Order: structure tokens, then C-alpha cells, then sequence
């Protein structure tokens, strides 16, 4: 068994997020274009993806996190994480 | 076992859709700024993921499926998903 | 089991790129437009996941490659690819 990522980027540095599910736990790591270092998003999850958008400096960020056949979204809107509407009937 | 997702994004609003593979069948998700629906895509394959691009305001969008060693790529362009050129010799 | 793929793209026409882990190796196929070949990526792993940007016309590319708790970072950016300095504490 390995761990498991994903990983999003945006603007021309550039900004890189890359999130790892290990052991049920979804972590971050974050390049700003400096060095690499620890995010804020700590979440359950065994499977994780991610997509970002930028809103002209403003990033975006979602992170669909899965344990079994439920999936959590995970938003980041400028000002800290919060859990976004996504559902599923899986 | 958990399901195992994928997402991609364009625009401001933004669009966003979420592949999930649950059990050898890969469903979509859908958001277009007013609530989340269930997409036309439905194909099977345990493992999936996804590629987007923008020409003007058109969007493309490519579907990775996989089953054991065999990748098949489905292709959204404005009208219908159909299948794409990909081919592997996994 | 089945392989697990992670996707790319870039431009309009586009430029796609597909890896896929199979059996413990991360190969890659390219697409700019005229048919399917194969890159010069390969690399021993079990997971991957990639993000891309553009610099005006030179696409920069970041393959995660996961082996057990190890990530190693490949990095393209446009001659060659070059071991990145991504480290995780997993
Ligand atoms: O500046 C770092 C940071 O705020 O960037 C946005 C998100 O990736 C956060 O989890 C992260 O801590
Ligand atoms: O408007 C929704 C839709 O047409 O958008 C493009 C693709 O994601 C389709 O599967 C989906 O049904
Ligand atoms: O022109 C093809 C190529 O050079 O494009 C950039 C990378 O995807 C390389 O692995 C690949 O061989």
C-alpha cells in the first residue's frame, strides 16, 4: 500500500498545493515559491482530489475527500477552510 | 475500499465536475454556480481522472477510465461525449 | 487492481499529457495535437498525480510519484526532467 495524492498549482512561480491521504489522513503541503511547508487542511480522508481557480489574484480551492463511499468538499475562498455543499448518492 | 475521485474546473463561477469510481462505475457531478446535478457522463472503470481546457468560452474535457490495464478516454466538446483517440500498451 | 492514471493539459489545441502507474512504474503519453506518442518520463512508482502551468508558451509540469510513504518530485521545465525539492514527512 502507498500513499495517495493530488495536486493543484496556479499563477507563474508558481503557487503548488500537493495534498496526501495516509492512513485515512488528508495533509498538505504548500510551495509559495520559497520552500516547501505545512498547510492548514487536516481532514479524514483514504482518497483525496483537488481543483483550484483563480479569480483574478484570489485562488480557489476545492478538496474532495472520501472515506468509503462518502465524499466531503473542502473549501478554500481566501479566509480558511470550510465544508462546501458537494454531495453524492454513491 | 474507498471511492476514488477526480475534479476539474474553468471559468470564474466557477464550473466544476467531480468524477467518482465506486465499484467498477464512474458517475459525475456537476456544479454551475447554482447547486450540484448529476452529469451525463456514466462509464465503466475502477479508476478515473480528468483533464479540462478552455477555447474562448467553449470548454473540453477529457475522461480517463481505466479497468485493469486498459485506459479508455472519453471526450466532452460542447456536444456529447464520445470516444477518444487514446491508446496505452500498459 | 487496476492502473491508476493522472492527467494534464495545456493550451487550446492542447497539449495533453496521461501518466500512468502500473505494476510499480510511471510512464507517459503525450498528445500535441496529431496522435498519441510516448515520453520520456518513466520512473518507479505506484501513485501519481501531476499539475502544470504555463510561463507565456514554456509549460513547466510536476509529477508526484508515490512509492510506500515516499514522494518523490519530477519536474519538466523545457529540457528535461530534473528531481524537485519537494520533501513530505509521511
Ligand atoms: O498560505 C498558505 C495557505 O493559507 O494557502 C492556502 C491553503 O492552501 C492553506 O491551507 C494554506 O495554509
Ligand atoms: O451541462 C452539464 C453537462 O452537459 O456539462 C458537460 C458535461 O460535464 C456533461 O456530462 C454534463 O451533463
Ligand atoms: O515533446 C514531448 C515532451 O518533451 O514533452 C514534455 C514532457 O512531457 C516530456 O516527457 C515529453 O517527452
Amino acid at each position: 500500500s502507498s500513499v495517495q495524492t493530488a495536486a493543484t498549482s496556479w499563477g507563474t512561480v508558481p503557487s503548488i498545493r500537493v495534498y496526501t491521504a495516509n492512513n485515512g489522513k488528508i495533509t498538505e503541503r504548500c510551495w509559495d515559491g520559497k520552500g516547501w511547508y505545512t498547510g492548514a487542511f487536516n481532514e479524514p480522508g483514504d482518497n483525496v482530489s483537488v481543483t483550484s481557480w483563480l479569480v483574478g489574484s484570489a485562488i480557489h480551492i476545492r478538496v474532495y475527500a472520501s472515506t468509503g463511499t462518502t465524499t466531503t468538499e473542502w473549501c478554500w475562498d481566501g479566509n480558511g477552510w470550510t465544508k462546501g455543499a458537494y454531495t453524492a448518492t454513491n
